[PDB]
């Protein structure tokens, strides 16, 4: 299991429909290349994706896929968004490593 970098609206679509069919948790890192705390959270996110291979970990650049950042009103980065079967379960705003880790544990958990 790896972080998928979601570059196009098509990859977004595929990744979301497939996870929803499988009823998997989706964790999304809304990120920006210029964003210091974003670069810093990259390896943390990557490590959680390895540790929870039954959740789908997505990365979305807020500058590249504006409509996706916008539908979730993401104007602070990094923002970690937790979603399952269409519902937003949770969010972490900023490089808060323990808060990200805890909510992945809680939401990936044998529900």
């Amino acid at each position: 299991a790896e972080v998928i970098s979601v570059h196009s609206l098509e990859q977004w679509t595929m990744q979301i429909e497939e996870a929803n069919t499988a009823k998997k948790l989706v964790v999304i890192d809304f990120t920006a290349s210029w964003c210091g705390p974003c670069r810093i959270m990259a390896p943390v996110f990557a490590d959680l994706a390895k540790k929870f291979p039954n959740a789908v970990f997505l990365k979305v650049d807020v500058d590249e896929l504006k409509p996706i950042a916008e539908q979730f009103s993401v104007e602070a980065m990094p923002t970690f968004l937790f979603m399952k079967e269409g519902d937003v379960k949770d969010r972490v705003v900023g490089a808060i490593k323990e808060e990200l880790t805890a909510k992945v544990g809680l939401h990936a958990a044998a529900q």
